[PDB]
């Protein structure tokens, strides 16, 4: 679909077959997503923004749709305040800026 | 144009009549632009992220053109890590997601 920025581009996401809100964010390079048990291995990782970092559980090879479009990436895992879909899952579904 | 995102979506802006990158995100509320020194009167404002929270000086109704498309609207400025171009100023240049 085509998705105006006069709001936040919030969209409803299904993951380890739950589904949630999430940001399609263009400056994200990665996904981060709200404390949530997901099952299988994981990495420490640390992640930054505006006002510093904080620590995330990386998970790999995690399978999301995003409005019905499948995705296979890297999804972060922590105390994000919101769902933040980024450019290693955009890509995947075809998203693209356009101006 | 259209704008994927197997790179970050950087981009060069001229604000104040100085160029500068600047990285095209629907995830931002606001546009937040590194320290610069911009003509004009300033209020203090504070903004989170994804790490906490910055405190910016808020320039309302600053000239500001991103590839050649001109906006007019409001700026912060502060120690943001990176140069922000956000919603506020992505709709007055047109900008949508598709996929
Ligand atoms: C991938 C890890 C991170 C998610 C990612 N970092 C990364 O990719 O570094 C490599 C990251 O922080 N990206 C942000 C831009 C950015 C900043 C610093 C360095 C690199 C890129 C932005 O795209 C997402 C962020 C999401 C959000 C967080 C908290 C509350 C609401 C929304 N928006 C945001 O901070 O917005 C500010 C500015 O406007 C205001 O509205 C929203 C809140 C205010």
């Amino acid at each position: 679909p085509q998705i105006t920025l006069w709001k936040r581009p919030l969209v409803t996401i299904k993951i380890g077959g739950q589904l949630k809100e999430a940001l399609l964010d263009t400056g994200a390079d990665d996904t981060v997503l709200e404390e949530m048990n997901l099952p299988g291995r994981w990495k420490p990782k640390m992640i930054g923004g505006i006002g510093g970092f904080i620590k995330v559980r990386q998970y790999d090879q995690i399978l999301i749709e995003i409005c019905g479009h499948k995705a296979i990436g890297t999804v972060l895992v922590g105390p994000t305040p919101v769902n933040i879909i980024g450019r290693n899952l955009l890509t995947q579904i075809g998203c693209t800026l356009n101006f």
